[PDB]
């Protein structure tokens, strides 16, 4: 039957369907996942986001993806993770349902814009301190993200920081994608990037990276392709070492082993003071700590890569330690064969379906 409680507007190219208590949506953001737009809840009385996930159980990649996402979204309440707001499909059936809407707090930026402004140490070590929260929180439930990147962090104007996005989960990071869209790889870790197994500290290389960008001010590994990023890292890192050059599959192993030997530049040639808030005896040691650091999680070995409980105990990031935040309860995730099921078109609709309606 209709339900005079929803409407429909054109955004570009697709259309959305959404109840009648958000009003005047504004696209704000497109990609693989789907449409994002800003809009006006009118019940809440607050700008909120709605993305829009067309047909996703189409097939197991698209489906295990929104299903982890609706699942992870709805049972964790963290400061610094993306919280939901409200969930629903316009079609009535689940045989005639065809789309999600996630509705999300509106933030007011993405890092990459927050990345653009100069940073004194206490905003980046604060900004450094809410992604290692965040990630601690996801790790504490099994879930290791692999994929974090500065434009799936967004923060608010009172400077609460939140993940976007839950990550790779147990896909392979070198399979091939059927999708249309560029996909960033300016973050993932050397053992993503090369196809080799990993652990929690995968995720330390993308806040390294990250946070040598809001040092920077640029990318620090902008491969223009999976072998110029490879390039870009031992340019400046150093080759690593022949220990673990002996974990790489053959192919790897003999193209990684074939380029030229590099040493590697010191942290503090990569990193000069010049670049750093740095008028006064606070902000020198706390450049040289910032650099301390940065030597710790940009490591190419993850086996020499510092963990994420000693990154908020180091004293660039532990001057904001509080555990109501760092020590949170782990997520309870319902669902205990997340991540761990494979199923049909059909079993997938219905297991998203029900998502949708808690049944
Ligand atoms: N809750 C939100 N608050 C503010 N901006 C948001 C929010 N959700 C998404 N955005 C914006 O949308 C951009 C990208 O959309 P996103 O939610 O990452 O999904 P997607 O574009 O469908 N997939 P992908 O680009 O691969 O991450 C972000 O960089 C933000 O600028
Ligand atoms: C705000 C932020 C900060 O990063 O602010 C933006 C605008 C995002 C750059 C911090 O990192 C902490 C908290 C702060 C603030 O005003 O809190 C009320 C300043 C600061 C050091
Ligand atoms: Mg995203």
């Amino acid at each position: 039957k209709r339900d005079n409680n929803f409407y429909s507007v054109e955004i570009g190219d697709s259309t959305f369907t959404v109840l009648k208590r958000y009003q005047n949506l504004k696209p704000i953001g497109s990609g693989a996942q789907g449409i994002v737009c800003a809009a006006y809840d009118a019940i809440l009385e607050r700008n909120v986001a709605i993305k829009k996930l067309s047909r996703p159980f189409q097939n197991q990649t698209h489906a295990k993806r929104a299903y982890r996402e609706l699942v992870l979204m709805k049972c964790v309440n963290h400061k610094n993770i993306i919280g939901l707001l409200n969930v629903f499909t316009p079609q009535k059936s689940l045989e005639e349902f065809q789309d999600v809407y996630i509705v999300m707090e509106l933030m007011d930026a993405n890092l990459c814009q927050v990345i653009q402004m100069e940073l004194d140490h206490e905003r980046m070590s604060y900004l450094l301190y809410q992604m290692l929260c965040g990630i601690k929180h996801l790790h504490s439930a099994g879930i290791i993200h692999r994929d974090l990147k500065p434009s799936n962090i967004v923060v608010k104007s009172d400077c609460t920081l939140k993940i976007l996005d839950f990550g790779l989960a147990r896909t392979a990071g070198t399979s091939f994608m059927m999708t249309p869209y560029v996909v960033t790889r300016y973050y993932r870790a050397p053992e993503v990037i090369l196809g080799m197994g990993y652990k929690e500290n995968v995720d330390i290389w993308s806040v390294g990276c990250i946070m040598g960008e809001m040092i920077k001010g640029g990318v620090l590994f902008p491969g223009t392709d999976h072998i110029d990023q490879w390039n870009k890292v031992i340019e400046q890192l150093g080759t690593p070492c022949p220990e673990f050059m002996k974990k790489l599959q053959p192919t790897v192993r003999t193209y990684v082993e074939n380029r030229p030997k590099y040493a590697g530049y010191s942290f503090e040639k990569l990193f000069p003071d010049v670049l750093f808030p740095a008028d006064s005896e606070h902000n020198k040691l706390k450049a040289s700590q910032a650099r301390d650091l940065l030597s710790k999680m940009l490591v190419i070995d993850a086996s020499k890569r510092i963990s994420v409980d000693e990154a908020l105990q180091h004293p660039y990031i532990n001057v904001w330690y509080d555990p109501s935040e760092a020590e949170a309860p782990p997520p309870k995730i319902p669902d205990k064969q997340l991540d761990e099921r494979e199923h049909t078109i059909e079993e997938w609709k219905e297991l998203i379906y029900k998502e949708v309606m808690d049944l």
